[PDB]
Parts: C-alpha cells; sequence; structure tokens
C-alpha cells in the first residue's frame, strides 16, 4: 500500500527475496512489480522505493531493468526515499559485484533519490563494484551462489534497519 518494490530477475532469485522482504514488512505495506510489466510512471506513485536487480551481465544491466533505465531521465525522485538490493556472483564478478545497483542508485540519486539501507561490506570477498560507496554498499549485497546459508539473517537484519529508516 506504501512501499513500492521494483524487482527486475533473471533465474528467480531476486523475486523469490523480494517476496521474503514483503513478509517481512507485513501488513499490506509493500507492493511487488515486477519490471517486466511496469511503467517507469509506476515509480512516480510512491514516496518510499525499493528497487531490486541482480549482476549477472559483465558490463550491462538485467534486460527489464535496461529499458526501465533509459526512461529514469523523465521522472523527478525529489522527496523519495530509496533503498536497493541484488544478488551476485562475489568470486565469478569479483571486479563487478553489485555493479546493477551502484549504476541504478547513481541515476535515481541524480534525479533527486535519497538513499536509505547503506550495508556493510563486512562478511563479502569480493575486490570492486560500482555499489560500493567505500565502507558500505549502497544496498542489501545477497550472493545465493556463495552465501545462502547467510540471506535470510541478512534480509532480517535489512528490513529492521528499514523498518526506521522508512519511518514504519
Amino acid at each position: 500500500k506504501k512501499i513500492g518494490l521494483f524487482y527486475g530477475t533473471q533465474t528467480g532469485k531476486t523475486e523469490s527475496v523480494a517476496e521474503i522482504i514483503r513478509d517481512e514488512f507485513g501488513n499490506d505495506v509493500v507492493t511487488l512489480h515486477d519490471v517486466s510489466q511496469a511503467e517507469v510512471t509506476d515509480l512516480n506513485d510512491y514516496q518510499y522505493l525499493i528497487i531490486g536487480c541482480p549482476t549477472w551481465n559483465i558490463g550491462e544491466l538485467q534486460s527489464d531493468w535496461e529499458g526501465l533505465y533509459s526512461e529514469l531521465d523523465d521522472v523527478d525522485f525529489n522527496g523519495k526515499l530509496v533503498a536497493y538490493f541484488g544478488t551476485g556472483d562475489q568470486i565469478g564478478y569479483a571486479d563487478n559485484f553489485q555493479d546493477a545497483i551502484g549504476i541504478l542508485e547513481e541515476k535515481i540519486s541524480q534525479r533527486g533519490g535519497k538513499t536509505v539501507g547503506y550495508w556493510s561490506t563486512d562478511g563479502y570477498d569480493f575486490n570492486d563494484s560500482k555499489a560500493l560507496r567505500n565502507g558500505k554498499f549502497v544496498g542489501l549485497a545477497l550472493d545465493e551462489d556463495n552465501q545462502s546459508d547467510l540471506t535470510d539473517d541478512r534480509i532480517k537484519s535489512w528490513v529492521a534497519q528499514l523498518k526506521s529508516e522508512f519511518g514504519l
């Protein structure tokens, strides 16, 4: 009803985590939007947003999201609070781990969005990332290929953090 969660997914992991995030928030607070069936103008309807996008393209963005990216200039995000999460492989993409959410954040904050939900890089083994803001990632970094046993606990901690930041 109040937080719009827009995700794009390739193998379905970002979508399953989006449903978990939805449940952790509860009370009909978050409405899920698969970006394959969304329009950029749908983002304008929320004052609270959660952007989900995996990184599997070594120097490109998830197809569904790749499309919306070009039209992100058509939307004013000033006043909106935005959080980010994505899936990736810190070993197979050591130099580009979670690049997708960093690209998205750069664009959105330029348009006026305020990033909420920074997440610690501790416990990850990678080299670089466009999502790296230096001591923290721009949002929740998940790795189901190497750290699937840490996923639910990470989601649990991040949602508790977002509850405070979003004022829930």
